[PDB]
């Protein structure tokens, strides 16, 4: 994407049900990263 | 090596921005934020 980017390490499996998911869907794990950020953010009002 | 792979992921400046002062308020770094966004949302999928 544009922007402002990322540099954040997580937990290996973590990293593949997201990739897992990201396929599923027909997405990238970029797409499905800002899915659940746009998620969090969501629930804090 | 707790954590470990990386990501780069580019999202909006009002996320971003908007990420760190939710960090600020739970003390966490920006960092934190995400990856419990994430886990919460990978949680959400059984």
């Amino acid at each position: 994407l544009n922007g402002i980017k990322l540099g954040v390490y997580i937990p290996q499996e973590w990293h593949d049900r997201l990739m897992e998911i990201a396929k599923e869907k027909n997405l990238t794990l970029s797409d499905v990263c800002r899915l659940a950020i746009k998620e969090y953010l969501d629930n804090h009002d």
